[PDB]
């Protein structure tokens, strides 16, 4: 086992990549936390693999600080963290409201920002630890995404800003640039559409969540102890050209 | 001349850089906005050189949009926008405050966000233009800025997104990433360390940078980021 | 005039993009050697414009040498270099022959360096000056195109390196990524060819010798003073998407 | 075992970086080829994991093929393959001369080349696999390297061109790109160079070979089934800002 006895608290854990993380970091034997922003399905995705369901809401500061706290009276520790918690509100920018725009921003980069820092606060001058932070591929941009894009990219940045502080604290920050992942989001796409992703994608398939989850476990074990600031994508080459179409 | 008649607006323009720009703008013959959020140097600037002074606060979505109306009432027509207004509130992020955080995002990356919008709007489906949005080699992290890096990261990715967006409409965006610029002590000595150059860079030097993205020499470069911090960046990995 | 007497060589000057640089930098008010592998139509090229012809095989040590001093004595000093000479041999990596892979490593990234180290030895502790390497959009990675792709990326490194040792002499080295230009190597290719390229670039059609020559001026003109070691693109916004390397 | 019955080659497995990944790739239950320039020291490295040894010359392209023809009649198929064999020429370009210039490309550079031609021709429309390039994070750039960046920034892009060529096949190519590693070969460098490189070092300290082991079995297992055509740097992020 990868993980023995790591303390790790996961968000976004009762979804897709997050449940598949929880799912695998369990069975690489850690002590898990799983956060969320619905108790019902926390609890049952938690419960199904034995970690400590704690509610948050990772665009509330006082919600991430709550939940930080209780996850630490239960775990003791923290060893790592893989922050996913992040949603889209697609749009060409000029049809884009800035209602849309800011949620954006404040849920996938201000959220990273909030959780990254509470991660941070639990481990440094305490221990060596691992914070992954999950972006996009689309941080380099993506036709009606502006607002994803600008957010994600924003993560990246962050990621390699907090290397850098953290560096000297045993602490390393990578970051996850995942592809077209098949998840419940991600059902609604309309056929026309989804072949044209996996025409762009030199794997010519959707990625799994168990794919991404990997890519997690990595990065916060010990495996990668020599890289930080790093961003790590999960797209089937999706990004190694550009996607015309 | 390399923007004679050009319809241009300037954000920032009162300050180093954006003076500058305004400078190197009026000489190249382009019809400037100048735009800024305090009017006394605004408006000093502004008739230094020509241009038509507008009182501007990027993090103000209303200030923008009344702004650019004045800006197409008073040029009939916008052929380029350089954006510069941005601020930093450094600090280790563990002793970094959230308003911090939250306002620079604001005014950078949202900002850009609202210049981009309306200087687009301006110019898609009616004709060709040139947008500049600056963000900075920060975006690549550094020490102290988690905030100002990961909202110039966010700039970038802005306008890679918007170069795709308006590239068939022939409007391009680009993405200026500028170094250590001149108007600090032992930060000087180590910054120009840093620097292959050997050198603080001066504000006509960016402004330069943007003249070239602006002008129809530049017409078949989209999405870019052109760094000019005199080789600071070279051995650190893109993004 | 941007180029005011300044003394330049170019090498590919009798192909399209470097004929149209010779023009826009004859036109600019520099003192011109304009260089190429066929006598016949470097001549030409060269009259047409009032430079200076010397004819050179780039992937030929001895030939850039002699070159480089006939264009001293000619000069008397060197305020820049633009080097265009290249070439392409495509196939998929499966079919492409051994000599086909060796041919254009020579040629594209051998011979940028040994006409970078030229330049260099001209200029270097005698006077500042800029020198642009061109490389091309498909140093990113691109289909049938394994060896142009590496000769490319290893000009793009090439690069970065001699920024790194040539800024303390007030030395500028930067490289020019052209994408899809309409020159001659081009004018027939097949039409499914020239639909797939146009499609995914942005811009949404071919680029210019021109154009290209336009990137060329800023870079070596003192307009770029504080630019060097950069990666400009010119090929209508067809690499946006693609990870950055 | 992540790489259980995975038939994998090895090259400059004699040594550092490369011994590391084929004690680990043992470990981890692979069918083992190890490849390296010299007889003594590759049979010796081979033996005590109980790999099979084939000299091989990546910078001869006789050698490299003779030495695949070895592997699969040993092996049978080829699940994966991890190249490392490189070789460094330092000097300022003003001071390099030709020869050390065209050493370097052709034994990084055309090497690869060779190596990954030859991995992908082994697979290619016979079974899905990984190959893993090992570039270097002076391929962004470094002082008194031009050959040696030159070479391993063509590495980076044949990594990408091969990914996007293969990827139709289940094939997947991704290549390494370690910082400092404390080696038999750092060793000697002068503690100027030491505390240049350690202070630009955020993890504060040089990098361990295993640690490259590491992200060599992570590129060829299955667990990084959906990524293709990357560079992952093993640097302890000395290049996140130069």
């Amino acid at each position: 086992m990868r993980l023995k006895d790591k303390a790790v608290l996961i968000t976004g854990a009762a979804h897709g990549i997050g449940r598949a993380t929880l799912e695998l970091f369990a069975k690489e034997g850690a002590r898990l936390v799983a956060c969320d922003i619905e108790e019902g399905p926390l609890r049952e995705a938690a419960e199904a693999v034995g970690a400590h369901p704690v509610v948050m809401d990772v665009a509330d500061p006082a919600s991430v600080e709550r939940g930080f706290a209780e996850a630490l009276a239960h775990l003791g520790r923290l060893d790592g963290v893989v922050h996913y918690a992040g949603i889209t509100r697609d749009n060409f920018h000029w049809k884009m409201p800035l209602e849309d725009w800011e949620l954006v921003l404040r849920v996938n980069l201000t959220g990273s920002f909030l959780v990254a820092k509470a991660a941070s606060e639990a481990m440094r001058e305490k221990n060596p630890g691992s914070i992954v932070l999950t972006a996009s591929r689309v941080y380099l941009g993506n036709l009606g995404q502006a607002n994803y894009a600008a957010s994600m990219a924003g993560v990246v940045g962050l990621t390699r800003t907090l290397a850098l502080e953290l560096g000297r604290w045993g602490i390393r920050v990578n970051t996850l640039a995942p592809g077209f992942i098949e998840t419940r989001m991600t059902a609604k796409v309309p056929e026309k559409v989804r072949e044209k992703a996996i025409a762009a994608t030199p794997l010519g398939r959707a990625g799994k969540p168990l794919e991404v989850a990997y890519a997690a476990l990595f990065l916060l074990s010990d495996e990668s102890s020599f890289i930080t600031g790093q961003v790590l994508f999960v797209d089937g080459g999706r990004t190694i050209g550009a996607a015309p179409a």
